[PDB]
Order: structure tokens, then C-alpha cells, then sequence
């Protein structure tokens, strides 16, 4: 209770936890080998996020970086959460549109750089260099969104009509959800510094619960998975 | 020779090393594409364990964590060893019962959390929080054992009779081997503190050599691999 | 500009960057599902290397290790670069010769140990132990080269004649490129100390640009990829 933002981490931790339990219950009873894959990916994301927000809650996922003339606290576990949950989400979009292996490796590789670089910028002690990694990270995001908004839209339209319009929904969601992250980072205390830490923790918590529980609720509640029967 | 438990790490290092050489020799001459997979998984485990026990032996895989009112030394490499060797073992059980892709990702993901959380608890400076991560880690173990003792038992019985009864043996082994770890951790100096460090290093070495050399001796010496010929 | 070797890291960073852009442009327009895989692997390598050399350039990928009686600076990001780019290259050789899954896991697992151990030796504070990990790492290299120079040569000769002679070229390249690394490490300031740091940074930069841009230029400019048409 020593931090003026533990409520957001506490709320997030609970939201990830209960979100994992629902996917556990709702995921029990699935026999379709193609559907069980989507339920394995989607349930593990909040499982990861729950362990990550509990570490930030207890203070383990927190460290100090001397930049900007202050000892700004950096929730590194936040980026670690993203490092693990983003590639799983990309795997949901891939398996839905039945993307070839090549395309999948590119998106995953670009995603790791986006999170890898992003974390460097967040730990960079030189204030000016922080945004250099931000520019790199953000560019890596635009590539991922490019193949998602343009590469998979055609393949999905050529896929089943159950998964065609279903991908269009998650596409628009992904375009706007991912875009919010570099924005919140930039205005946050880690980037420009216009928004204080506690509000930064809140906006990022909202994005996380949306992109780790909400997003999952759209997929699993859609018959675009399973088999044609 | 400055530590009263280097003998256990030294003995372990040798046992992992010689265990890797046997699997190297015995694994030479395998042409079956399905059998070579099992020999690649099973041989790399002690290869990893050997490098990990040598680091603890030389002192590289060791660090101090201020918890419980003492500077308790924590062999982090121990958990890193588990982080790398457990998913390979799970891959042996998977390929033997021919488990679908979905099931494999769940077990691997749960396994990473079990080891990930477990390591946090081992590095936690707040003594009370150490067991919170223990509870999480142990729960993650029960899930893995649940799908192994119940999920794969039916699929194995429906698989070949060579691999059916063969999985039943490794199943009983896995149930009891994995269970011993959270127990040794809890009574060890990292958890409750009833057992001193050096005896903790011993019990964990026994488990490691069993679960990284012994376990491998049961699989490779079983015709449940190879092809039906 | 505070380091007498930033020119080599700066030059490397630019060479990785522009190398990534060419593979981006040249990789645009590929529709063959088998060819897109090779273009995804080969383009991500310098993408990784570019982010890694920029971190060493800005100083982020640098740390001090007290060994040999001095505070020798260790570019850990250098090894991290190798940790990520080597398995991708091995995947190029694998997919070209259509190596079975088993063989691929062995090479990747051995590769991780080679880089994993190598990094330990580079961070080892005891000077004598540094070469113990070197011996282990180098041995792990000889295994990788053994399966490449002997294991895949027969399979490639039995593969397409487009990919048969093409693998023979990359084979001879790989044998000599990989061999140079443990040599440069040994004579460098991290090993024996015969060569100063700045020249060490240069020889390793040359190897990196060759093995991350040059090597990629040989594969993508070869019709051994694509489909038989
Ligand atoms: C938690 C779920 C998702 C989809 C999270 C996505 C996060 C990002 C795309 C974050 C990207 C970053 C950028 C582009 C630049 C600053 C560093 C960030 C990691 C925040
Ligand atoms: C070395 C081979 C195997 C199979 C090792 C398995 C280790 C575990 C299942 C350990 C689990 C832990 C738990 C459940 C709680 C405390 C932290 C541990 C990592 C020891
Ligand atoms: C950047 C591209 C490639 C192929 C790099 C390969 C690097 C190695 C094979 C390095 C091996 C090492 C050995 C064998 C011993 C000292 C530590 C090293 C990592 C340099």
C-alpha cells in the first residue's frame, strides 16, 4: 500500500485472475482439436498477465532508472507481460486466417523487436536515447499492423465466411488497441512525462485488461474457431 | 571447495556429463525419423543440466537474496536448469501419446509459469510473499500433472500398445518426481528452512539426476519410440 | 564518441540497417509460400543485429567484468545478437536440405549451449574458468559443424540439384565463418588478451556483417528457394 498506484495493479491482478478462471471453465468441454488450440492460446495470456501484475503489485516487477533527472520507477514486468502475451495474440490471428509459416515468423520476430527495443528505451538512462528506441519500437509496430490490416484481410476474405468477418472485427480492435500503447508510453512518465506515474499505470492497466481479457472474450465467443459442423 | 555442498554439485555435474555421453553413444546409429526426435530431446536435457550444474559448481549459478533475516544463497541456475529441461520432458510425453498441438502449448505455458513463478518466490526478499509464488507455482504443477495423469492416459491407451503401457510407467514416474520438487523447496532453506542448504542441494541433485538421466534411460530403452517394424 | 571503437559499432549498425532495408525491398513481391519462409528468416537476422549494434553503439550493450586484474568491458549484447541470429541461420540450412524435425532440435539446442556457455565465460570473473566455458562452447560448435558438414551434405545431395550445390557453398562458408568466432574470442581481450578491445570489436564486426548480411545475400540470390517451376 506504499505506492499511489497499487489500486490499478491490484485491480488489474484481479481482472487477469478472474479472466483466467472464466476461460478455464468455459474452455472445459472442448473436444475439437482446432478449437482447443485457440482455447490454449487465449487462456494462457491472462495467466501470464496475472502473474505479471501480481509481481508489480507486490513490488517485484519494479525498478529505478536514473533518467530525466529523477529516479523514475520502471515497471519492467509490464514489458515482460507484453513480451509474452503479444506473440500469443498474433498466433490467434494467424491460425484464424490460416497464415503460412513464413508470415508467422515475420510477425513474431518483429513483435519481439518491438517489445525488446521498447524495454531498452524504458531502461535507457540517457533521456534523448529513450525516444530513439521508441521510434524503432513504434516502427516495428507499424509493420505488424501492416501485415494484419492488409496481409491477413485478403486471406481472411478468402477463408471461411465464419472467420472472414470475425477477423475483420479483431482487426479493427488490434489496429486501435496496439496503437494506444506507444501513445500512452510517450505521454507517460517513461517518455515525455506529461502524465504522472499513477495515471500511466491506469491507462496501461486498461489497455492490458482489454487486450488480455476483453480481446479473448471476442474470439472464444465466436464460432470462427471449432470445425465446420 | 569453499562451500559445504560443492560435492553434491560436483557429483551432479559428473552425473549429468557422463549421462550425456551415454545418450550420445547410444543415440549414434539411429535412422528412424521418429526415433531421432526422442533421442534429440532426451540427450539435450542432461547437456543443459551439465552446463547448469557446472555453473553452480564453479559458483556462477549462485546469488544472495536478503530474506528471512539472513543472506540466504540462492542457486538461480537450478531453476534455469528446470526452466529448460522440463519443457523437453513434456515434449517426450507429448510425442509418445501423439498429443495434439493445442494440448502441448497449454502444458508448456503452464510449465513456464510454474518455473517462472517458482524462481520469483526464490528471489523474493519478503519472506511471506515467497510462499505466495510457491502456491501459484505448485498449482501450475497440479495442472500439468492433471493433463498428464488423466488427459494423456486415455489417448495413450488408444495409441499403440507399445506406447500405451510405456506411458503408464513414465506417468507414475512423473507424478511422483515432480511432486517431490515443491516439497523439497518448501522444507529447504529457500522455503520454510527446516533443512539446511547443503542437504537441500543434495535432495535437489538426486531429483535432477533422476529426472534428467534416469528418466531418459527409461524412454530410450523402450521400443515405444521408433516406427512399427 | 567516448570509446575508441565506436566507429566499428557505428559502421556495423549502419551495415546491419541498410542490409535489412535491401532484404525488405528485395523481399517485397514474393508469393511462393516456401520462398517467403526463407525471406522471413533472412531479413530478421540483420533486423536483430541492427538493434543489437545500436545498443552497443549507444553504450547500452556494454558492461564491466572484473577479471584478469582489470575492469574489462564486455559487450554482452554481442552474444545476445549471436544468441538470436545463429538459430535462424541454422533454420535456413535446415529448410534448404529439408532436414527432419529431430535434427533441427539438436542443432538449435547445441547452438543455445554454445552461445549460453560462451556468454558465461565472457562474464566469468575467474580468469582460468573463462576458458573452461570456452572449451565447452567450442565443443558445442564442433557438433553443429559436424552435422552441417557431414549430416546435411548427404541429404542435400539427395535433395534437388538446385539446393544440392547451393548448400555446398553455404556449407563451406559456415564451416569457416563459425570457426573464426572462438578464435577471435580467444585472442581478444575477453580471452587471452593478445588483441586489444578496439581491434576485437572490429574483427567481430566483420564476422557479424558477413554472417548476417553477406551470408543472407548468397541464399536469397539463389533459386534453391522458391518452388520447382
Ligand atoms: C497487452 C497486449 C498487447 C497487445 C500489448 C501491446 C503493446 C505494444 C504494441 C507496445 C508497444 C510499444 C511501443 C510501440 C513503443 C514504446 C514501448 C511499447 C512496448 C509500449
Ligand atoms: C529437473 C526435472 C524436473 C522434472 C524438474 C521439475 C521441477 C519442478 C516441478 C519444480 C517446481 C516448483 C514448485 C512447484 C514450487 C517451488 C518452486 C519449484 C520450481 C521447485
Ligand atoms: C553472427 C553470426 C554467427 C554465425 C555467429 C556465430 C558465433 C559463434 C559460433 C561463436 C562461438 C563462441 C565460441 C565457440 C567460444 C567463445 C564464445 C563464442 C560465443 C564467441
Amino acid at each position: 500500500t506504499g505506492r499511489p498506484e497499487w489500486i490499478w495493479l491490484a485491480l488489474g491482478t484481479a481482472l487477469m485472475g478472474l479472466g483466467t478462471l472464466y476461460f478455464l471453465v468455459k474452455g472445459m468441454g472442448v473436444s475439437d482439436p482446432d478449437a482447443k488450440k485457440f482455447y490454449a492460446i487465449t487462456t494462457l495470456v491472462p495467466a501470464i498477465a496475472f502473474t505479471m501484475y501480481l509481481s508489480m503489485l507486490l513490488g517485484y516487477g519494479l525498478t529505478m532508472v536514473p533518467f530525466g533527472g529523477e529516479q523514475n520507477p520502471i515497471y519492467w514486468a509490464r514489458y515482460a507481460d507484453w513480451l509474452f502475451t503479444t506473440p500469443l495474440l498474433l498466433l490467434d490471428l494467424a491460425l484464424l486466417v490460416d497464415a503460412d509459416q513464413g508470415t508467422i515468423l515475420a510477425l513474431v520476430g518483429a513483435d519481439g523487436i518491438m517489445i525488446g527495443t521498447g524495454l531498452v528505451g524504458a531502461l535507457t538512462k540517457v533521456y534523448s536515447y529513450r525516444f530513439v528506441w521508441w521510434a524503432i519500437s513504434t516502427a516495428a509496430m507499424l509493420y505488424i499492423l501492416y501485415v494484419l490490416f492488409f496481409g491477413f484481410t485478403s486471406k481472411a476474405e478468402s477463408m471461411r465466411p465464419e472467420v472472414a468477418s470475425t477477423f475483420k472485427v479483431l482487426r479493427n480492435v488490434t489496429v486501435v488497441l496496439w496503437s494506444a500503447y506507444p501513445v500512452v508510453w510517450l505521454i507517460g512518465s517513461e517518455g515525455a512525462g506529461i502524465v504522472p506515474l499513477n495515471i500511466e499505470t491506469l491507462l496501461f492497466m486498461v489497455l492490458d485488461v482489454s487486450a488480455k481479457v476483453g480481446f479473448g472474450l471476442i474470439l472464444l465467443r465466436s464460432r470462427a474457431i471449432f470445425g465446420e459442423a
